[PDB]
């Protein structure tokens, strides 16, 4: 007999009980319940099947919970201070029991509120360098890594990213969602064949480049923050993909916040972009020196060319994220809450244009500061 | 445990239990290596092959990859692979079409056979097999499952070490004449070539593009004047599209190095033709049968073919070097006489392989590859 039962606030306290109080459901979306239990505190997250499930949704099994639990556990073996601790998980119940982080704030929300989070990029850069290194062929015996590829195959969730990030914003597809005022600019994109060919190439990398175990959806809404703490949450999109992907998505979301700000307010976000590349690069390099298994690791120029490839892919993926968050199905609050309406349109236009240029020019940039300086000029 | 090692009577008992004959037959073990049995079974008033893996240490799971890979290949190019009548994982057995009327390509090629259709046939094999198991042809969710199904860790381990790693360092698996050492050490001390061998290996390790054959040499092919059959896909897994292309082209070049003068021309025609045909076939499949919205944007197919080509050339360079000084050699080079000419031709294998790896992205056409090779081997 099937063990899956949808939890309530009472059921959740019963479960925490049987794994040796007050409870409130505090979830943000409609695809998961998140139960906060207080005595010492705890979070119990449970996936909600299609099916139902209140309100329109993308149809998904509850297998995503197995990916998220196991992804979070793997991340905590390398960066235990940058992810919530997991106390229990169960794939049939689709349950992850984890550390309570409600004394922190979702990074996106704080950034929109004008919080600057001075260590956000230091922490995310460390998260990125260590997670992305330690699950690759550089760090792992290839036989071990090939099994981890099987274990983290993520078809349904990859299908979402393949469509939404890499495909739908580039044609007149039904999932797109944009203001009519934006159409002339959106059609410029659709008729641009050379950027579309490059989008195809970045997609093919996404589809085929099993380089490391990625988070797969590292935006500012998937991170908890305060002045001194950062915690990366919700790796439900985890699978073996290109190292540059998580880096690009994060960097794109820093730039998306910068577009929603004005003038000298933007400067903290530009420092965060510069710092997250800088830190990602030292962290990845330190891990490579100290912990690489291949005979080729210490040949002068090999780490350098590896970093150049990651950088190029990361900028291309960033451009995809910039564009897709502006005109695709899933938007960001940074842009959608800009006031007045005409200013919102103008900044949405600039997201499309800087995304396009990121994609096109990815392999011409030599440093992160090149990326920032191109951005600033395009958004003057 | 079910597995039992077959003998000649045991094999005939198997064939009859599958109803593939009928009832009087004869059987002889005819296997080349010592890691598999191959039983030929014949009927007066029809014939059959039963291949069985026997437990460099390797599990018998390779037999499940071989069967499955052979079956997948026959869905697209049934005329270019042996038919499979039965397979079983526990017994590690593939029952297949008898191809004893044909000759192993490498052996014919060394004897001086020219096989005029070999490259046309391999080109079609390569274009179709490599297209039709990729994301271009398959729903991504379907492809992701096939990646699991063909994960092949042990055999990929052999390739990772032998083609991509050991020839480039003073490693214990290497095996070469002492007279060749100065040239071998030129390679070990060459950083920029090794950095590039590293990149090609990283592609091998990470680039899950299609279901490849993974060991497409001239000894994995049966030939005659009119027929070609690709055998033994035991190394099959999801890897870079250019790999099987490089390994085959390198193996044509290796035979060229074992021939002299005008006798080399057939192999050069084969190299040009295998690329041409691989490219025409892959393109026709892409036009007719690609699933992505991006397939018909002008320049995309072209850029895709340019990347395949570049990788294929780099993988060819690796194969040339690896077969000359690593553990597993080729008879083309090892049987060249006199000893001194053999060493000189093995030197040219190392140097043409090195150039292929380093220049892979500078060549514009297959003709540039052939012309560079001809020049270096003058
Ligand atoms: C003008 C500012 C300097 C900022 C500053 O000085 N502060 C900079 C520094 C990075 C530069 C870009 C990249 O190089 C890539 C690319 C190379 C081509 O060649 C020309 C176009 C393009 C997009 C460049 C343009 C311009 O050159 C940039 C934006
Ligand atoms: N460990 C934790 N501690 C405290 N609150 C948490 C928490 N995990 C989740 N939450 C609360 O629940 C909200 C939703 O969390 P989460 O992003 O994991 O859910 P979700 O996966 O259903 C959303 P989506 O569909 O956007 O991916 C958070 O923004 C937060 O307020
Ligand atoms: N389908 C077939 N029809 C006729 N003979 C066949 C055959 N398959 C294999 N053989 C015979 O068996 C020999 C060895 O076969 P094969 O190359 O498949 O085995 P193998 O995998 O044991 C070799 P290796 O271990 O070197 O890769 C061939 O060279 C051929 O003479
Ligand atoms: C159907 S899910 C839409 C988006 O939400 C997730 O966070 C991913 O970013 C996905 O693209
Ligand atoms: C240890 S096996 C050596 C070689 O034989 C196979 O045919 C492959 O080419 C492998 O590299
Ligand atoms: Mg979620
Ligand atoms: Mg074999």
């Amino acid at each position: 007999t099937p063990l899956y039962e949808t939890l309530n606030e009472s059921s959740a306290v019963a479960l925490a009980v049987k794994l040796g109080l007050t409870c409130q459901e505090i979830g943000d979306g409609n695809l998961n319940y998140v139960f906060h239990i207080y005595d010492r505190a705890l979070i119990i997250k449970q996936a909600v099947p299609y099916a139902k499930v209140v309100g329109e949704s993308w149809p998904l099994t509850i297998d995503r919970a197995r990916i998220e639990s196991s992804a979070l556990i793997r991340q905590g073996e390398h960066v235990p201070h940058l992810v919530p601790r997991v106390f229990y998980s169960d794939t049939e119940m689709a349950v992850t029991v984890m550390e309570d982080l409600s004394h922190l704030k979702i990074a996106r929300k704080g950034l929109i509120e004008g919080e600057n989070y001075p260590h956000l990029s230091q922490h995310i850069g460390e998260f990125l360098g260590k997670t992305l290194f330690y699950s690759s062929d550089y760090a792992l015996e290839p036989k071990v890594k090939k099994q981890l590829v099987k274990q983290f195959t993520n078809p349904e969730l990859c299908d979402i990213t393949e469509r939404l990030v890499f495909t739908d914003p580039f044609f007149d597809h039904d999932t797109n969602d944009f203001e009519e005022e934006l159409r002339p600019f959106v059609e410029k994109l659709w008729n641009n064949d050379s950027v579309k060919i490059e989008a195809a190439k970045l997609k093919k990398s996404f589809l085929t480049s099993a380089e490391t175990l990625i988070h797969g959806d590292l935006h500012t809404g998937s991170i908890f923050a305060s002045e001194h703490e950062t915690k990366v949450i919700d790796p439900e999109f985890a699978f073996y993909g290109p190292i540059g992907f998580d880096v690009g998505q994060f960097i794109a979301n820093l730039f998306l916040n910068a577009l929603s700000r004005d003038g000298a307010d933007r400067e903290p976000l530009y420092e965060h972009v510069n710092q997250v590349w800088e830190t990602f690069e030292e962290t990845f390099s330190e891990a490579w020196q100290k912990d690489s298994l291949d005979v080729y690791a210490n040949i002068d120029g090999y780490l350098t060319d590896t970093l150049s490839h990651i950088f190029e892919e990361a900028i291309g993926f960033a451009g995809c994220e910039l564009i897709r968050r502006t005109i695709g199905l899933a938007h960001v609050a940074d842009l959608d809450t800009i006031v007045p309406f005409d200013k919102r349109i103008g900044r949405k236009r600039l997201a499309l244009e800087t995304g396009t240029a990121f994609i096109e020019k990815r392999s011409e940039f030599k440093t992160i500061t090149d990326v920032i300086e191109l951005f600033k000029l395009l958004v003057k």
